[PDB]
């Protein structure tokens, strides 16, 4: 059978404190091997012990949590508690507990009666030491007016499943997933949080985010980062559908991250750009629909840069590279910008800038007027006696609207290919022009650009910025 909580003397009133009689239910449930501890309709007062670790309740291996649905079971802090409480429900620190969850019921901090630091459901095993909890489930669970953190899973915890659930109204953040490994968030809401609806830190990593929505939180919707910890940084991070809007911060932001992709996802509204990259070693940017961003100042929907931690906790310089953008619908500007390796780069209707730095990457614009830099001689060339080429293709220049920028590489116009000049050339078959620089650099590499259709006769110098006044007067993007 089920235990239920009031025939251990819970009295589900709204008043009485039912601590005692909730966890003599989970220890029963405990004591049996495992099992479900009921709880019906009704509000559960709940109160702390003498340490923050303890929480309220201790849900311990084989045991579920299952009430009567959210709104309709709640479990709430008594009034007038000032003792920080780390998990209202919580698994024991130092324990890898495992095989446990919650179901069915709202978690409710009580914010406006209470003092202190209080989050509503922590698992984990020890900070900062080996060991974790495993198989860790919470379904159709609401966590609402906690002071700090609605739902907590912390170091470590291994196969988590979140889904079909609420945190809203909390202090800080309604889903935190603190070094998460193999674990899924899915169909849960995350709005009018104090900072973030949802952040992945801490390590995690092989972490799936489907169909997730957050909206109305004072901060990014979603933030993937490192963590203000010098510790390794997350990875493999799988972001598909749902909606991350009207935030006070970006939509979503990825920074020191690793193997990250964002796909078809709604972000829209948020007071920041869109999405923002900083310092990621492989991104991906698919099918998005991206627009009406940057409600509270900014010039960039989508906004690719590095991360320079050399002053902070690191002391590192961390490079975007890795970059997969297509396919998104973006109705403002993309500032594009990678390095080393290949790069397939592409804007959509806003004036972008694109710039894939080092490698052979393959840049678009899109529609509206685009900025194709190239910012070193190193970054597009092919070598003849090698028949190797690294050159950049620009895939769909418009020489009444896109722009090439070369204003930093000393070249001074159109001509031959040489004595710094470049020459504009197509290619046997039609299909391909090319600026080259005919002349060799020691280790007989050619900078050239390829631009596929022919241009030759369309393609004139007012299209290329050559020098920083040029692109001064020519420039198209405001980023
Ligand atoms: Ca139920
Ligand atoms: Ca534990
Ligand atoms: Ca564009
Ligand atoms: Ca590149
Ligand atoms: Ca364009
Ligand atoms: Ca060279
Ligand atoms: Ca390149």
């Amino acid at each position: 059978m089920d235990f239920d909580v009031k025939d251990f003397g819970a009295k589900g009133d709204g008043k009485s404190d039912d601590t005692e009689a909730i966890q003599a239910a989970i220890d029963a449930a405990y004591e049996a091997g495992g099992g479900t501890v009921r709880l019906s309709a009704g509000e559960y007062r709940v109160s702390g012990g003498d340490e923050a670790s303890d929480g309220a309740l201790m849900i311990k291996s084989n045991v579920y949590m299952d009430g009567a649905g959210m709104g309709e079971t709640v479990i709430k802090l008594v009034d007038g508690w000032d003792q920080k409480l780390t998990g209202i429900i919580r698994s024991k620190n130092g324990e890898k507990t495992h095989d446990y969850g919650i179901r069915d019921l709202t978690l409710d901090g009580n914010q406006d009666n209470t003092e202190g630091e209080v989050d509503g459901f922590y698992t984990g095993y020890i900070p900062r030491e080996d060991g974790a909890d495993y198989n860790v489930t919470a379904e159709r669970v609401e966590i609402r007016e906690v002071s700090r953190y609605g739902f907590d899973p912390h170091e470590q915890t291994i196969n988590l499943t979140i889904r079909d659930s609420v945190a809203h109204n909390n202090g800080k953040d309604g889903f935190v997933g603190d070094f998460q490994i193999d674990s899924t968030f899915e169909n849960n809401v995350s709005h009018d949080n104090g900072r973030h609806g949802f952040n992945i830190v801490t390590s995690s990593h092989d972490i799936l985010l489907r169909d997730n929505v957050a909206y109305g939180n004072g901060a990014n919707g979603l933030v993937v980062q490192r963590g203000s910890e010098d510790i390794a940084h997350p990875y493999n991070i799988q972001i598909e559908g749902g909606a991350y809007h009207d935030n006070g911060a970006e939509g979503v932001l990825i920074k020191m991250t690793s193997n990250a992709s964002l796909q078809g996802a709604e972000i829209y509204g948020n007071d920041a750009a869109g999405v923002r990259v900083r310092g990621v070693d492989g991104m991906q940017l698919l099918d998005n629909d991206i627009h009406d961003n940057a409600q509270g100042g900014g010039k960039a929907e989508i906004v690719l840069e590095d991360y320079d931690d050399r002053d902070g906790v690191s002391g590192n310089y961390y490079e975007t590279l890795n970059a997969t953008v297509q396919g998104n619908r973006v109705a403002g500007a993309a500032q594009l910008l990678s390095s080393e390796g290949r790069d397939l780069l592409d804007g959509a209707a806003g004036n972008d800038l694109l710039d894939g730095g080092a490698g052979r990457d393959t840049l678009s614009g899109g529609g509206g007027a685009d900025t194709f830099r190239f910012a070193d001689r190193q970054d597009s060339f092919r070598n003849y006696e090698g028949d190797t080429s690294r050159v950049d293709d620009i895939v769909d220049f418009t020489p009444g609207a896109d722009l090439i920028d070369l204003s930093g590489l000393g070249y001074s116009g159109l001509g031959d290919g040489y004595n710094g000049t470049l020459a504009l050339l197509l290619n046997e078959d039609g299909t391909k022009t090319y600026l080259k620089d005919r002349q060799a650099d020691a280790q007989g590499n050619h900078f050239e650009i390829a631009l596929d259709g022919n241009l030759v006769d369309s393609l004139s110098a007012t299209d290329i910025a050559f020098d920083a006044t040029q692109l001064e007067l020519l420039g198209t993007t405001d980023l």
